[PDB]
This record gives C-alpha cells, structure tokens and sequence, in this order.
C-alpha cells in the first residue's frame, strides 16, 4: 500500500478473500475489508451450466460463489446444511412443496437459500432481492457502491449465520445495514436453526446449544446500539422503534423481536418506554391504578385526573381517557369479574321452569364475546397467532361449555334432568371463567411471572402423572383384588382401583374403609379375618405411602423448586414480554365492557359498511417522508459505530484482554532488549 | 419481647415478610377455590335456592381440602350416593364428577400451589436470612430507644 | 451526617413517585448501588 | 469537626492504599507501566 503497488492488491484480493472465507479464517476475512476487496466483485471457480430459468441465469458471479461454499460445505460428512435442505422439501426455486438433475447439481442457489432462511424466520419476512444494480449502468449514480455492499453482505451475513460463525457473521454484520434488525433476524434464524427437526439428535447437542450462545451473542449486539441510541437521542430512538421496516410486511422493530422471542430487546429501557407510552396513552405515567378505575365509575370526578397528553375541551379529553389502553384493561378486568360472579350466581341459584331474565342477560353477553373472539380471529396476522395463545383457548373453551350448557337447558325448560345436566356442564364454565380471570393479573410485577411459572409447574406435574400411574395402577390392582376376591370384573372394580390410592397420596388414610371392606371382625384391626391374604393390605400400602408421598411428591417439590429458580432469574423479562402482550391485544379492544360491546360492534360493522366500500368517504394515510427515514439510518449507522468503539474499548478493560496484552508487551520488550544488548 | 434475642428477633421481621408473601398465595387460591366451590356446591346441591348456606359452602370445605383435610366420607353422604363402593348408585349422574373435580383442585392447591409458596417462603428466608444481623442491630436500637 | 442526607435522598429518589416505570428500573437500582456507596463512606471514616 | 476531617482524610488514604491493592488496579497499572517501559525502551533504542 506504501509502495504504489494497489492495482495487484486489487487484482487478487477477490479470489483471495474467496480463499479464505472458504477455509475459515475470520481474522483473514476482516484484513482484506479495507483494502479494497469488493464483495460484490467475487467470482466461482468453476463455469456454471446454463439451466433454462430466467431468474438463476439473471444472478451476477457474486451469487455463483455463495452457493459454491454451501456445496463444499455441505459435501463433508454428517453436515446439518444438507439435511436441512432435504428436510425443507422444497425445490431449485424455492417454491413450497415441489420436490432430477437441476434440483441435484444446483440444490444450494441463493435464491432457494433465501426462500428457507424466509419461511424460517416468520410467516411474513421476505428479503427483496434486486440483482440489476450490478450492471455497469449504474456507475454515475452516487451512492449505488453502499447498496452492492450491503445486499452482498447480507447475502454472506445470511451464510456466515446458517453455519454458526459468529465472527464473519459479526463482520459482514458491520459491513451491511439494518443493523439492528439484522441482529434480532440472526438470533431469530440460530433459536430456529438450534431445534428445527434435523439437529433433534442427542449427538448433535453439544452443537445446538453452540447455535443459542451465538443466539444470545447477536441479540446482545441488537440490545447494545439500540442502547447507544437511548444514550445519544431518546425521541428519534423511539421514532426508529416506531419505523415501518420493509424486510418484514411493514411490523415495527418491537413486533419483529417479539416474533423473534428476543427477551432482552424486550425489557430495554428504549423499548420499555415505547410500550408504556402507548400503554398509558395520553394519562400520565403517574396516575394510580385506583385513580383510573374510580375516575370509570365516576367520568364527571374525573377533571382533575393527572395532566393529559368548552365543548372540543371535555370532548376531547374524554376521547383521549376513553381511548387509553389501561382504561380498556381495567373495564375489561371488571367486567370480566361482573360475568364471573353473576354466573357464579346463576349456577348456584335454582333454575326456573323457563329461560329466566340473568339466563337471557348471560346469553346476550356470550354472543358479544363470540362476536369479540370473531373480530379477532378476523383482525390478526393468523390463526396460528391467535391460537398459540393459551387465553384464546381458554375463551373459545368457555363459550362452547356456556352454549351446550344452554342449549341443553333450552331443549326443555320443565325437565328436572335436563337442568341437572345444564348446571352439571355449567360447573365446568364456571372453573374455566375463574381460571380465564387470571390473565389481568399480568400487569402486577409479583402476580404476573407466576402465572408463567404455574404453566411450567404444570409441565413438571405430567411427568409426575407419567412415573405416578405404575405404583397407582398396579397398587390399586393388587389391593383391590385382596380386598374382594372372587367378584366379576365391572365398572365398579375399575371405580374402585383408582379411586382410593389416588386420595392416599394426600395423606387422607382409608384405614377404617379398608378395614371394613376387609371383614376383619376385631379391636385389632386386621387379626382376626375371614381370609388370610387380607392381612397383607396394610403392608401393600406400607411400601406404597412411602413411594408416593415421601418419594414422588418431594421428587416433584424438588423439580418445582428447580422451575421456580428457573423462571425465577428470568421473571422481570417474562413480565416486560407480558407487558408487550396486554399493550398489543388493548390497543385495538374496542372501549365498551362485555355485555355492551354489542353497540360497539354494530358501529364498527355499520363503519365497516360505509367506509372503504361503496359510498364511502373516511379513509386514512401515514406514510412517513424519505428525509426522516434517511436520518433514521444515518443515526442508527453512527449509533452502531458508537457501541463498537465502546464496546472495544469495555474489552480492553477485562483482565483477561489486559493479562494477554501485558505478556504479548512483554515478549517484545525483551526482543528490544535483544536488539539493545546487541547494539552495546 | 422475642427481639432481644438473636435467634427470636430476625424471625418476627422473616414473619411479617412471609406475610407479605401469603397475601400473594391468597389472591392465587381465590380462583381455584371459588371456582371449584361455586362448581362443587352445584353438583352437590341442585335446584336449591340461594340463601347463606350457599355462601357458607362455597368456602368450607374447599379451603379446609387443602390443608390434607378430605371431607369424602361427608361428601359422599351430601351426595345421596346409596354404595359400598363410594360413587355409583347414586340418584344423579352429575355427583359423580365432584371427585374428579376435587382431583383436579387438589392437585391444584396442595401440590402446587402450597409448595410454590414454600418456594417463596424459601427465597424470603435466604433474603432475611443474609441481613438478619443487620435487621436485630437496628431492633436492638428500637428497644434502646 | 452528609453521607447519611446523600444515603437517604438517593434511596427515597429510588422510588419518589415520578420514576415508579417499568423503564426507569435500571435508573433507580443505579441509585440505590450509588446509595450503598455512600453509606458505605459514611461507615467507613466512623471506623476510623 | 477537627477530628472528624482529620479522620476522612485517614479514611480516604487508607481507602486509596486499599485500592491500589486490588487485583484489577494492579493489573492495569502493570499494564500501563510496560506500556510507558516500551517508549522509553524506543528512545533508548534510537540513541543507539
Ligand atoms: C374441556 C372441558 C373443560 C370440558 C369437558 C366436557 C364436559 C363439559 C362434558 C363431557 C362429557 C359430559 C358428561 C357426559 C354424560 C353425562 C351423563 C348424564 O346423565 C349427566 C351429565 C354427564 C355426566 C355429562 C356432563 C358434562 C360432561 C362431563
Ligand atoms: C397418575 C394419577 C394422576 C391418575 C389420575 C387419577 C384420576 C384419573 C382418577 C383418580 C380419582 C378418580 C375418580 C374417583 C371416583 C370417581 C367416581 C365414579 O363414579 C366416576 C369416576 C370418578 C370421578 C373417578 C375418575 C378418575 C379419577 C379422577
Ligand atoms: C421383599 C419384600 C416384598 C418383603 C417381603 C415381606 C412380605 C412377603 C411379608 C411381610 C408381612 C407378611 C405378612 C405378615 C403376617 C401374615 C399373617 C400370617 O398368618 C399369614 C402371612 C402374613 C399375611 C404375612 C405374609 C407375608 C408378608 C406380606
Ligand atoms: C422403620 C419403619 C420403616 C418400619 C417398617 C414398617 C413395617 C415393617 C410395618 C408397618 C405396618 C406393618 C403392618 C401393619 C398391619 C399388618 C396386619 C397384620 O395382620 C399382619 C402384619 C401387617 C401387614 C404389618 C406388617 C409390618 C408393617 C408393614
Ligand atoms: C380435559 C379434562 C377436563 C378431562 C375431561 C375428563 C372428564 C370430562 C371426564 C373424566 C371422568 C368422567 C366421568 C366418569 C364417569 C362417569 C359415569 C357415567 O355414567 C356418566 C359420566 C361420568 C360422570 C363421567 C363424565 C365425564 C368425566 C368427568
Ligand atoms: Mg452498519
Ligand atoms: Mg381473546
């Protein structure tokens, strides 16, 4: 470089920079960045044939040489990469379900990459490939160079990624764009790319568990500028967060790392600012949970609330309380336990002879759920979203019991056994309308993370039913048999079998029962028997206790004491997603409580009618302006160099960089007292 | 009195702590045993008015089940369950889901939730446990003063 | 007695009411390890 | 008050002697030090 001798540089850096990425030298890689190696300038070694499909032969050499270290990576033994691609079922295009020669000698192609690493991040990502800004027409524009960096960096990126090097990924990371989405789409790609189906093996997970620390590693990258930004401009770091993205379909950067299950992004500062602003709407932060509920029962109390944001005054003020997402929450909350205790009412109180008014008033209040569960499963991003929920579940569950409830009742009114059956299904509604409750107990810092671990608690009790079932089965067999000889096989026996040594792991004894049903007649309890093999009852039960309740049940408390420490340490990020998620489904719940949201239905449908159809006349538009979405980048880019710099400079600090750098120093201080000795 | 003591005094501070953690333990329960209540005392009792007794039964039994207490001899005599095997010939069919219910609930609060609480109680101890020399100093000034 | 106020106005600035978000929770734990600092001071020149 | 400043001071030497004891200061100060020990070693160097 000293030397005038550029041009060879340039003349060979390419098949060298090649050289190297093939045989994985990171450090080699990021020497040549810099001295011109233009990674859109690669070249395969090999003269590719033509195939006859427009979009494979309109692909520039950059592109040939992508695919090139899949297929010699993928040629070694037991390589994840080719399993992969066989397992995706997918062909040369990367079209879903179409899987000769062109699906064999080109099955690595970019494109077809592209279209795996798509469908793996989410149902709506699409990376939008333009490989015409590599012709030589498109020399005089001025920025083009960045664009050819990036998209080919990202390209590489994708690669560096899929093959779990965190080092060239961080490179060709540096080198590209959208850096931070970039970041939560690599750890998107290595939580996936960690379980998918082909890595399942127990030999491959070692190797797994390789893919979540380097997981872990890029979301520290995405949390990391994202703080710099909350360090240099906290409103523009907002407006980047509010930013419509245009890889995934217009979601903002908070919806991409939810999909993303990044839990650190999650509970940032910067991100945690946006949610509790939208969150609390134009209410100040500082308003207590109190104040909102008695300023909803009380609207013309409510002047003095808390500093917000004659006529366009009140009504405006009374639109921005109304339409603030806290304000649905607790509305919902309460309405929720009005529908809780009056059909806790209603089952406990006696059915009448015919359809009485709370059974009516009931009925019109589950309608107007079914029409609220209808509105959301319409207005989602899909029914896989909308069902992954465990409250969508739970309410879709209560609506179904209430309407065979009902509808049993309704059959015949004046039948006794009709309401017994009625009420005997509505006993059921009323234990999932409680447990459905639960889900306004998130908000609460304490009550929140609990839930979440109640979830957990129940994974652990499955596998305690799982290693239960042998002592209990063949328990309740043996003893039942001992206890009545001689009997026919009937319901009644297997009643009988599970029955008792289920309620004598809670340290309920049947002893007197048993002692009974033994025909023992003496003040002894088992002496004096008919049979002799009664008498071995109480041994049964003796082993049996002691391998239920002293083993299994201490067994389950110490895996429940492991799942608390568990989903101890992580309750503070649990409860920031789950304050995600009560910000997300109240932004668009419409105000009204329950039974009313009927009116609020027909507006939005009548609305629905009118606006964007025939005769219509509302219609809105917010695209924000190519100024601010060119600062957005440039700060974001800065932000970026901001954290790296900081973040070399942390790393220079640690003791271990520190030690290593104080012996390298040392080594070439004594090559200079070599040199001195030699001098004298 | 007790604060005096270095063993005693820490204990009654862990105490008002655990207490806080109880607070949490009810407000968990309540669903479990005011919706298998309300549930159970329907499946028991149908087509009887509302009154007190009502009240009264949602919150008896289900509370003192979990504390071990099985009230099955009495529940199968509330039932009208004529059989030497528990619940069979029984008059109504919607009776003999109250011990699947209960099988649920138990599982529920004595084996979930109590000891989900004893982890709690476990976390608080370790907390008051680390300061509790710090905490019997500043109540040995109280009693100074 | 200056370390003591500086112990105090961090640990009741901790909390106060206006920095009660979820988002200023890093903040307010800063000023509680800086509280612990200062008392730590206010320990410390005593022993002396 | 003469005490008590005189007994800070006492306090803060001891505490900065304290310091200077610890495994990380040390380690930078070594560090630092050869740092500084090259420079002098290139103007040694360079009057040879
Ligand atoms: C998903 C969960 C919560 C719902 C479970 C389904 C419940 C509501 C259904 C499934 C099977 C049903 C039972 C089937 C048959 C009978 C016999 C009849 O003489 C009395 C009612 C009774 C005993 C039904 C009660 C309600 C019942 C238990
Ligand atoms: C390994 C463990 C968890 C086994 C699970 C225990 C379950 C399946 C057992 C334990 C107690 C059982 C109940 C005991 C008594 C009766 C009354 C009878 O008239 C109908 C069946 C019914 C309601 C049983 C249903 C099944 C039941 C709930
Ligand atoms: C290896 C393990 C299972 C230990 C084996 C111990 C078993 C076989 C022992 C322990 C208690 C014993 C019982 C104790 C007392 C009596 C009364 C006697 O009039 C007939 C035998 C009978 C009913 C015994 C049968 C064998 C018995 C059940
Ligand atoms: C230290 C502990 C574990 C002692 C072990 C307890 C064992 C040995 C005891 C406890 C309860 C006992 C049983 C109690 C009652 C009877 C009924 C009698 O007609 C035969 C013996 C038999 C079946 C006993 C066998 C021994 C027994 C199982
Ligand atoms: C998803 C969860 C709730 C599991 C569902 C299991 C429920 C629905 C099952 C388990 C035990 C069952 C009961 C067991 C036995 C009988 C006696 C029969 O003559 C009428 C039905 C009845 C009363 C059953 C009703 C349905 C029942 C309560
Ligand atoms: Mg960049
Ligand atoms: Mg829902």
């Amino acid at each position: 470089s000293k030397n005038g001798q550029h041009n060879e540089i340039a003349a060979c850096i390419n098949d060298n920079l090649m050289a190297a990425m093939m045989h994985n030298k990171p450090h080699f890689v990021e020497l040549y960045l810099g001295f011109d190696a233009k990674i859109y300038e690669l070249k395969p070694s090999e003269e590719v044939a033509k195939t006859n499909i427009t979009a494979l032969d309109e692909l520039p050499s950059f592109a040939l040489a992508i695919e090139e270290l899949y297929k010699r990576e993928a040629k070694k033994p037991h390589s994840h990469v080719q399993r992969l691609v066989s397992l995706s079922n997918t062909d040369v295009l990367g079209r879903h379900y179409r899987v000769r020669d062109l699906a064999n000698t080109r099955a690595y192609n970019v494109l077809r990459m592209d279209q795996i690493f798509a469908r793996l991040v989410s149902k709506d990502f699409s990376v939008n490939r333009d490989f015409t800004i590599y012709d030589s027409k498109y020399d005089k524009v001025p920025g083009i160079q960045f664009r050819r960096t990036a998209q080919a960096s990202h390209m590489l990126f994708l690669w560096a990624i899929c093959l779990d090097r965190f080092r060239m990924a961080r490179h060709f990371w540096l080198i590209g764009d959208q850096s931070i989405i970039n970041a939560l789409v690599a750890s998107r790609i290595l939580e996936r790319l960690s379980t998918h189906r082909a890595l399942q093996g127990p030999h491959l997970a070692e190797e797994r568990a390789k893919m979540q620390h380097n997981a872990k590693k890029f979301e520290e990258l995405a949390v990391g500028v994202l703080g710099e930004c909350h360090g240099s401009d906290s409103h523009m770091a907002s407006e980047m967060l509010h930013s419509k993205n245009d890889m995934f379909n217009k979601k903002n950067a908070i919806n991409i790392a939810y999909d993303a299950k990044s839990l650190a992004f999650l509970s940032h500062p910067a991100t945690q600012s946006v949610i509790n602003a939208d969150w609390y709407g134009h209410l100040k932060s500082v308003t207590s949970f109190w104040a909102v509920l008695f300023a909803f029962f009380f609207p013309f109390f409510v002047l003095p609330f808390i500093n917000f944001s004659g006529a366009h005054r009140l009504r405006r003020k009374f639109a921005k309380f109304y339409s603030a997402p806290y304000t649905r929450f607790i509305s919902d909350l309460l309405s929720h336990f009005v529908l809780c205790v009056v059909t806790s009412y209603f089952v406990l109180d006696k059915l009448e002879d015919t359809i009485s008014a709370i059974e009516w008033i009931l009925l019109v209040w589950f309608v107007a759920l079914l029409l609220e569960e209808l509105r959301q499963m319409i207005f989602c991003d899909g029914i896989a979203e909308y069902i992954s929920d465990t409250w969508n579940r739970l309410d879709l569950i209560m609506i179904t019991l209430f309407f065979v409830g009902f509808f049993t009742h309704a059959s015949d009114p004046s039948n006794q056994d009709s309401k017994v059956v009625s009420k005997g299904i509505h006993a059921f509604l009323v234990v999932v309308l409680w447990l459905r409750f639960m889900r306004y107990y998130a908000l609460s810092k304490n009550l929140g993370p609990k839930l979440i671990m109640m979830m957990e608690m129940m994974k652990d009790v499955s596998t305690f039913v799982f290693l239960l079932l042998i002592f209990l089965i063949g328990y309740g067999v043996a003893a039942q048999s001992l206890l009545s000889p001689d009997e026919d096989f009937s319901s009644r026996t297997f009643i009988g079998v599970l029955f008792r040594p289920y309620f004598q792991i809670y340290g309920e004894l049947f002893l007197d029962d048993l002692n009974s049903e033994a025909n023992c007649l003496g003040d002894t309890p088992f002496t004096e028997c008919s049979r002799e093999t009664v008498r071995m009852v109480p041994f049964f039960l003796a082993v049996y206790i002691l391998g239920s309740n002293v083993l299994l049940v201490n067994l389950l408390i110490a895996m429940f004491n492991d799942t608390y420490m568990k989903v101890q340490e992580a309750a503070e990020d649990l409860w920031r997603k789950q304050n995600y998620e009560l910000c997300a489904e109240y932004k668009d719940r419409p105000f009204l409580p329950a039974p009313f949201i009927l009116l609020a239905h027909v507006h939005m449908l009548f609305m629905r009618l009118l606006r964007l159809c025939g005769v219509h006349t509302q219609e809105h538009e917010k695209i924000q302006d190519d100024e601010t979405k060119r600062k957005i980048t440039t700060f974001e880019e800065l932000n970026t160099d901001k954290f790296l710099r900081r973040w070399e400079r942390e790393r220079q600090e640690m003791l271990e960089a520190r030690v290593k750098m104080t012996n390298d120093n040392v080594v070439q201080a004594m090559g200079m007292m070599d040199q001195l000795l030699e001098h004298m």
